């Protein structure tokens, strides 16, 4: 059974990528975008750009591996082993021109590597909600005056003794809604139907740890794209990020800067970090034209 | 009924304070030394400290409000709120003299209001394993690049809809052991037994709770301490901290400084944050020589 549901003129499928079976919903007709999904989440939260976008490119919404209904990883969960599956999986459906990438969150560690390393093969970039894995994520603080900080979860997550899975099982429900409103400038676009099928989805005790081995890999991460990065990014890039609460602010754009020579940048006042369901219109609108100025 | 076992000569008993009643283990004769545990623990953390200091000295080794055995507070968890119970059971059994004050973890965000208002009650002083609620608390990282972030918990202990409890409430056991080793260069002298103990008192509904409450007065006791902060603290006192994982290394004295005229400073190699059971040889003996520099039995 699907975990959510499809929209119509999309196809819920299945591809096997080096002996891992990824899950994606794609639909649409032209050249490959790319939309990939962060933590808590799946595909399902590109579903309401993906109709957008479908009028002028063919649109892949892949679930990253161990979450969704994709499989786990069988190499590992760090930024460069899980790039390969999406830049194969993506290769798949255009192996004669460059794709377009939109990535929220982990989706970002979870591709930066393969953009980096195969840029003939991205023609756009869209980057929104997470730092690029490097040594800027070791300044953020710990606790702030207002309380809670935006990354102690980094540590929460990376602990061993699978110490999230044990406080969290039984939980999930509670825990997911708790981080996603913690992080939210716009809580009320969460429905409880909504927050039920999330929560249900990683749930499942292979995608509850699947979740946080992401974090448990971070600093291999940073520390393989220290190497990386010696190579700057030269795709047209755009940046977005929410200037609500939860929001990056300005560090998405002005990191990226140090990433790519060619990049704009956007805050959302009044938004925070679930942009495709917080501030879905103004995302959605910033998506579509960014793209738009490609072939399509 | 008690959590832990009290060490010979020693008598575990209640003291009625403004309305709260709080339970202390007292021995000895001479000088009042109160020690005063932190996060995770009870009095119990200095069971090995008190019979030697017990030969010089009257030791008093309270519960925190609504930890141990001791009852929550009702006016709050505020270091200057939480203070004002300690200072006067403190000066219930030493009304005429002042008094030393050793304090581990949140047991400095609990006392150092009392010491700064009462200065001439304040003979000597030592504080370890944490810092002083202010402004550098907001500049720890939330992430590490080697080893673990120190105080990303305050984030999570702090959070509102009572997170923390939600998520650790039957699984305390497992919770503390974790918190306790990953804080810990000498992990192995925290034996399954040792934890047993710790977490049957923490697992109590309304100390689970305490435990966080504390968390969540810390901005409210950082704004406190900014204006306790314009007088320094001017009797002897001494900063003690491990330089192995977990251990706070020069942090601990670096920061005393701004609040002390007279402060000396140890780091212990190759211990963390539990300074009394992973290294008491050393620990003990810092302890006991400082204040025995002061008049003694």
């Amino acid at each position: 059974a699907e975990e959510f549901p499809v929209p119509n003129g999309f196809e819920s499928a299945y591809r096997e990528v080096d002996g891992v079976k990824l899950h994606y919903v794609k639909g649409g007709q032209g050249p490959l975008v790319m939309l990939v999904h962060g933590f808590g989440q799946t595909w399902y939260e590109w579903h309401q750009l993906m109709p957008e976008l479908a009028k002028r490119f063919t649109v892949i919404a892949p679930d990253l591996p161990g979450l969704g209904q994709s499989e786990p990883p069988k190499t590992g969960y760090s930024g460069e082993q899980v790039a390969v599956y999406l830049h194969k999986l993506a290769r798949q459906f255009s192996p004669d021109r460059p794709f377009d990438l939109v990535a929220h969150d982990i989706g970002i560690w979870n591709t930066y590597p393969m953009v980096v390393k195969n840029q003939a093969d991205i023609a756009r970039l869209v980057y929104m909600q997470a730092p690029i894995p490097d040594a800027r994520i070791y300044r953020f603080p710990a606790f702030t005056a207002q309380g809670e900080s935006l990354v102690w979860h980094f540590s929460f997550f990376a602990a061993d003794d699978r110490l999230a899975e044990t406080l969290i099982a039984g939980k999930e429900r509670f825990f997911l809604e708790h981080f996603i409103k913690s992080h939210a400038s716009n809580t009320e676009v969460f429905s409880e139907r909504l927050l039920d099928l999330y929560a249900r989805s990683y749930a499942k005790p292979h995608s509850l740890n699947a979740s946080f081995e992401y974090y448990r890999a971070l600093n291999e991460s940073v520390r393989q794209n220290a190497e990386l990065a010696k190579t700057r990014l030269q795709m047209p890039t755009m940046t977005l990020a929410g200037g609500g609460h939860g929001g990056m602010g300005t560090f998405q754009l002005e990191q990226m800067k140090a990433y790519a020579e060619d990049v704009e940048g956007h805050v959302l006042p009044g938004c925070g970090h679930w942009l495709p369901e917080e501030c879905a219109a103004p995302m959605n609108r910033l998506v579509i034209d960014f793209l738009s100025r490609g072939r399509h």
